[PDB]
DNA sequence: CGGGTTTTTGTCTGGCTTCACACTTGATTTGCATCACTGTGTAAGACAGGCCAGATCCAG
């Protein structure tokens, strides 16, 4: 915080990035990259919005088809 | 119109990873084209024509 602005989840994911290529790994680098932008493992709310309707689910339908994912593989993808 | 002072980076440097890369063939798994059909088209209004009724007219 004293002269990096003081931003941690920044400087968090940026040493763990550092740490991680210091293994040479690029699955893992990329696995988190994709997480912490929101391109994979995980919908944006905009996508499952138009999977919804598009789709012509209901409301209800839909919420029970989230509750089964949730419940079942026990990561959010929705 | 271009001098200071940190940012922003590709290297130099050579030596350690973790993945990359030739071949099979028999499956095994995805991806995509094809075919006979579907729903949404969904109540009233304008006009001519036959028919008596009753008004319109005729003549003893």
């Amino acid at each position: 915080d004293k002269e990096e602005g003081g931003d941690v989840k920044a400087v968090c994911l940026t040493l763990f990035l550092l740490a991680l290529r210091a293994r040479n790994e690029h699955r893992q680098a990329d696995e988190l990259e994709a997480i912490m932008q929101g391109r994979g493992s995980g919908l944006q709310p905009a996508v499952c919005l138009a999977i919804r309707v598009n789709t012509f689910l209901s409301c209800s339908q839909y919420h029970k088809m989230y509750r089964t994912v949730k419940a079942i593989t026990g990561r959010q993808i929705f």
